[PDB]
């Protein structure tokens, strides 16, 4: 459902950590609104 489908992105989260949002990360760790990743957990960039 408009996840880890890896087409159009759009993406603004904060920048402290995330800052991004849409695909384009072959769903590493669960589709998320996020920074180039999946952060869900108190994190930056990354889980």
């Amino acid at each position: 459902g408009s996840g880890e489908v890896n087409k159009i992105i759009g993406s603004r989260t904060a920048g402290e950590g995330a800052m991004e949002y849409l695909i384009e990360w072959k769903d590493g760790h669960s589709p998320s609104w996020v920074p180039s990743s999946y952060i869900a957990a108190d994190v930056v960039s990354e889980y």
